[PDB]
C-alpha cells in the first residue's frame, strides 16, 4: 500500500490514464480509488497521494469529487506528498482550464498536503486557470481533445519527475 491514486471521472478519460500512470511506476505500488465508490478517511491509509480530478463540463467540480470537497476539512494531511493531474479542453474551456485541481490543490495544501509535481506552461493555449502557480500549473495538464498525440509522452516525463520527488 505506498500510492494512492484518486480520481474522479465524468467520460473515463482520468479512469484511462489513472492506469498509465499505474503502468509508469514499475517498481511501485500504485493503488486505484474511484471517488464515487471511495470515503474521505480513505485518504489517510496513504503518504504519497495522486489526486485525479477532470475540468468539470459543469461548475468547477467534478460531481464525485465535489461530494468530497466539504469533507476534506475532516482529514489532515500534514506530511503528506501530493501530486495532482487532469484533463480538460483547452479550447472549449479556454477560461477554466484545469480549474479543479487547482481548488483541490488549495484546500490540500491548506490542510498541510505538500505539493509536488509542476508542470510548465508551455505548449498550452488557454485564457485563465485556477490551477496555476507562479507561471506553472500545479500538475500534469492534458487535453485528449486538443492534444491527445502528446498525452503519453507526457505522462512518461511527469512520472519520471514524480519518481525523483517521491524518492522512488
Amino acid at each position: 500500500k505506498k500510492i494512492g491514486l484518486f480520481y474522479g471521472t465524468q467520460t473515463g478519460k482520468t479512469e484511462s490514464v489513472a492506469e498509465i500512470i499505474r503502468d509508469e511506476f514499475g517498481n511501485d505500488v500504485v493503488t486505484l480509488h474511484d471517488v464515487s465508490q471511495a470515503e474521505v478517511t480513505d485518504l489517510n491509509d496513504y503518504q504519497y497521494l495522486i489526486i485525479g480530478c477532470p475540468t468539470a463540463n459543469i461548475g468547477e467540480l467534478q460531481s464525485d469529487w465535489e461530494g468530497l470537497y466539504s469533507e476534506l476539512d475532516d482529514v489532515d494531511f500534514n506530511g503528506k506528498l501530493v501530486a495532482y493531474f487532469g484533463t480538460g479542453d483547452q479550447i472549449g474551456y479556454a477560461d477554466n482550464f484545469q480549474d479543479a485541481i487547482g481548488i483541490l490543490e488549495e484546500k490540500i495544501s491548506q490542510r498541510g498536503g505538500k505539493t509536488v509535481g509542476y508542470w510548465s506552461t508551455d505548449g498550452y493555449d488557454f485564457n485563465d486557470s485556477k490551477a496555476l502557480r507562479n507561471g506553472k500549473f500545479v500538475g500534469l495538464a492534458l487535453d485528449e481533445d486538443n492534444q491527445s498525440d502528446l498525452t503519453d509522452d507526457r505522462i512518461k516525463s511527469w512520472v519520471a519527475q514524480l519518481k525523483s520527488e517521491f524518492g522512488l
